[PDB]
């Protein structure tokens, strides 16, 4: 995702004998992250039926 | 801009064989400063259109 950032700057001398000079602005990136996972488990079968509950 | 400085001074010992001197008064200056500035700023155009805002 992207960003512009502020502007920032002197005034100037108000002055005659010479000109201004206009400015500029910028830009900027950002970015993130994708995470997958799982897990997983088991039993057996004779030791349920052996063992009183399951 | 000018101003007016107050008035001081001894009394005197009011007495006989001798007479008294007034005093004066006197005058002060004072200035100040004018000061001016400015800037400017700027852009492409084909940016602009192509970037997806303004």
């Amino acid at each position: 995702m992207p960003y512009w950032n502020d502007l920032d700057g002197d005034s100037q001398v108000l002055n005659d004998t010479d000109d201004l000079v206009p400015q500029k602005i910028n830009a900027g990136q950002d970015k993130a992250v994708l995470i997958l996972r799982g897990n997983a488990w088991s039993s057996h079968d004779l030791a349920a039926t052996l063992s009183g509950s399951d």
